[PDB]
C-alpha cells in the first residue's frame, strides 16, 4: 500500500533526521547542502522527474549521514518502493503547483535543523513535513469524492 | 550498535502492534496466543536460548498478523540483526533475573491489547515495553 509506506517513512525518516543532526561530519553536512540545493534547481526548471530524483538522493545522503547501520539497511531494503512513493507524491504535487513551495519549505526546516545540529527539531520537522504531504493527498481524495458526489446529487 | 537497533524496533514494533490489533483474524490471534504462552514456558524452564527464540517467533507472528506488506519486508530485511538483538538483550536480562517478570509483564500488556483489538493501547504498550528495555541497557554501563 502507498498508505502503509508513508507511515513507515514517517517513522524511519524522523529517526534518520535525528541521528543525522547528531552524527553528521563536516563533509556530510556539505554533501547534503549540495543535494538540498539541487532540489531547488530541479523545482525551478519545472522538471518533475529531476526533482523527484533530487529528493531521493537527498534522503539517502541524510540517512548515510546518520551513521546508523540498521537504518541505512532498511532504506536500501525499501529503496525501490521509496523511489516510487516520492515519484507518485510529486505527480500529485505537480497537479497543484502552488503547494510545491510549501513542501520544500517544510523539508528546508529539517535540513536547517540538521546543519544546526538540533536533533529534536530535526525529527519534529520531518514528522510535520510528511504529515503535511499526507494531508495534501487526502484533500485530493476528498475533493475528487465531492466532485462525483456533488455533480451526481444535482438531479 | 545494540542501542540504535532498539530505537528502530521501538518505531517499527509499535506500528506492528497497532495494525496487528486492527487487522488480526481469529486464526492469527490464536497462533499468537500459543506463541505468547510458549515464552512463559521457556522462561519458567530457565532456558535463555529457548526464550530468546520464543520471543523472535512471537514478534514475527505479530508482524504477519498486521497484514502490512512493508513492515513484514522490513522485519525480514533486519531479521538476522533482530534475532541477535533479542538474544543479547536476554543475556543482559538473565544477569538480573528480577527484571524478567517485569519485561514479560510489559510484553503481555501488548498481547492483551492485540487480542482485545485496541490499537492505540497496543502501540503505547510496545513503546513502554521497549523503552523499559532501553532503560535497563543504559543502567548496565
Amino acid at each position: 500500500s502507498n498508505a502503509d509506506l508513508l507511515e513507515t517513512r514517517h517513522a524511519l525518516e524522523g529517526i534518520a533526521a535525528y541521528y543525522a543532526a547528531l552524527r553528521s561530519t563536516d563533509e556530510d553536512k556539505e554533501r547534503i547542502r549540495e543535494l538540498h540545493h539541487a532540489i531547488e534547481l530541479a523545482q525551478q526548471s519545472g522538471d518533475l522527474d529531476a526533482e523527484s530524483n533530487a529528493v531521493l538522493q537527498y534522503q539517502i545522503a541524510v540517512t548515510e549521514a546518520a551513521h546508523n547501520v540498521v537504518l541505512l539497511h532498511l532504506l536500501r531494503c525499501m529503496e525501490p518502493m521509496l523511489a516510487q512513493n516520492v515519484r507518485q507524491n510529486f505527480e500529485l504535487l505537480y497537479s497543484r503547483r502552488e503547494m510545491l513551495p510549501l513542501v520544500s519549505s517544510h523539508r528546508t526546516r529539517i535540513f536547517e535543523a540538521i546543519m544546526a545540529g538540533k536533533p529534536e527539531e530535526a525529527r519534529e520537522a520531518s514528522h510535520r513535513h510528511l504529515a503535511f504531504i499526507e494531508e495534501i493527498l487526502l484533500d485530493r481524495s476528498r475533493e475528487e469524492s465531492r466532485r462525483e458526489r456533488s455533480l451526481r446529487r444535482l438531479e
